[PDB]
């Protein structure tokens, strides 16, 4: 029935030394490249589960080249009335629904390289055939929309909150100056465009720590930056407010901004401040965390109690809320680098080496969770001014991280030093130290 090895790589058995499954569809544990790629257009059943995963996972085991290469051979197949019909027409339509879902979900590959968008039009505009032309002009399509996009309150959104920084006052703008509310706003919708821009990819394989890491993760690396340079700052205003009573003005201001955090369900948020907080500079800080409130303390132990226990307390505070809400990014980076580490790239039966898919599975499950929250618009005007001042931050400068985070450690170290006695320092704020609190304006 199904061909010889002399004219097709596709239709050899499945054995233990190139296909295992797991545990109806069956769900493939490992195979070779070449046993994927059948399974992938599969001509006995619509396989989407697999479809999806193996287009967000592929990069880490096959180039996109490649992925082309081996799906235009799969889709060649050389009683022939039934082989027709029940053999090489339901492989070729599976051929052509892979290359639907690829252009319409991961267009990105065909942007990143143009040589392999013009074997793809090449390969759909030489397919001809009876039903296949449905499927050609599909495909067009989505390539069409795709060429052509790279060249809304529900209700009334609250009045932008002002406090010393007078609307336009850009130069003025700082954490003491602009509303702690509209700094918590203003944080979220940018945080929230941020985790909304993800794709799945991004986080496949360790991309992002790899040479070409620019190119395959630019929206995840744009989120870990922007909590790299949110949390350096906040920490920044702290050590560098020499003063003890106004570093308490500090603190305290950034407690409150992370209580409005709580309130927009910006889980981000909490634990950047958190993380700011239980940083090796600001976490010894004991003179400056005595005068903080009672209530402010408490705050600030609840939001660091979600990450104990592996998570549990975010974890079941994150199911229970209701939409919108800004997920915490980092778990995500945590459980995905868990997995990376924790299996093998191949597994290795009759001396054959196999692709580990569950591996890839596993991280796209991760992804599948992140995607989950990526729909929850915020009923927030933005304010493009201070948008601006959060998406320039810059606390490190010319420096590197570790040289700068040296530097936050000297300078708490300078401000509070035992037994050495504690210097007191001038004020450098010009402008009254008094938070215009967190409720808003009715
Ligand atoms: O006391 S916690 O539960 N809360 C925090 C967050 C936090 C950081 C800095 C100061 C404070 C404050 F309560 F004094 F304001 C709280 N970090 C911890 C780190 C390790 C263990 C226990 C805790």
């Amino acid at each position: 029935r199904l061909p010889s090895a002399d004219v097709y790589r596709f239709a050899e058995p499945d054995s233990e030394e190139n296909i295992i499954f797991e545990e109806g569809i069956p769900i493939i544990k490992a195979g070779t490249v070449i046993k994927l790629i059948e399974r992938l257009t599969y001509h006995m059943y619509a396989d989407p589960n697999f479809v999806r995963t193996f287009l967000t996972t592929y990069r880490s085991f096959c180039k996109p080249q490649e992925l082309l290469s081996l799906i235009i051979e799969r889709f060649e197949i050389p009683e022939l009335k039934r082989f027709r019909k029940e053999y090489i027409q339901p492989v070729q339509l599976r051929v052509l629904n892979v290359c639907r879902h690829w252009v319409e979900h991961h267009f990105y590959d065909f942007e990143r390289d143009a040589y392999l968008l013009q074997r793809m039009e090449e390969f759909i505009g030489t397919v001809r055939g009876k039903a296949m032309k449905k499927w050609v002009e599909s495909i067009t399509k989505i390539i069409q929309r795709k060429k052509i996009a790279r060249d809304t309150f529900q209700s009334s959104p609250p009045t932008v909150e002002w406090h010393i920084s007078r609307p336009g006052h850009i130069e003025t703008f700082d954490l003491l100056t602009l509303h702690p509310i509209e700094i918590a706003r203003q944080l979220t919708l940018l945080e929230s465009d941020l985790y909304r821009a993800v794709q799945p990819s991004e986080l496949v394989g360790s991309v992002w720590t790899k040479e070409d890491k620019e190119i395959n993760s630019p929206n995840l690396l744009k989120m870990i930056r922007h909590t790299t340079n949110l949390t350096l700052w906040f920490e920044k205003c702290i050590v560098e407010t020499e003063n003890l009573e106004e570093r308490v003005a500090v603190v305290s201001r950034i407690i409150e901004i992370l209580q409005v955090f709580q309130e927009l369900n910006n889980f981000n948020g909490v634990l950047e401040v958190v993380s700011a907080m239980n940083s090796s500079p600001v976490y010894r800080l004991d003179h400056t965390f005595e005068q903080i409130p009672s209530r402010q303390k408490k705050i600030l132990e609840e939001a660091h109690e979600l990450s104990e226990d592996h998570y549990k307390k975010y974890l079941a505070k994150l199911r229970s809320i209701n939409p919108p809400c800004v997920p915490f990014f980092g778990i995500y980076l945590t459980n995905i680098l868990k997995t990376e580490e924790g299996n093998p790239e191949v597994l290795k039966r009759h001396g054959k080496e196999l692709i580990n898919f569950s591996k890839r599975r596993k991280v796209a499950e991760i992804t599948g969770e992140i995607q989950q929250y990526q729909n929850q618009p915020y009923c927030l005007r933005v304010e493009s001014d201070i948008k601006r001042f959060f998406e320039n931050l810059n606390p490190m400068g010319n420096s590197m991280e570790k040289e700068f985070t040296d530097y936050l450690f000297n300078k708490s170290l300078e401000i509070e030093p035992n037994p050495k006695p504690l210097p007191r320092f001038p004020k450098k704020y010009s402008y009254p130290l008094k938070s215009p609190g967190v409720r808003p304006s009715n």
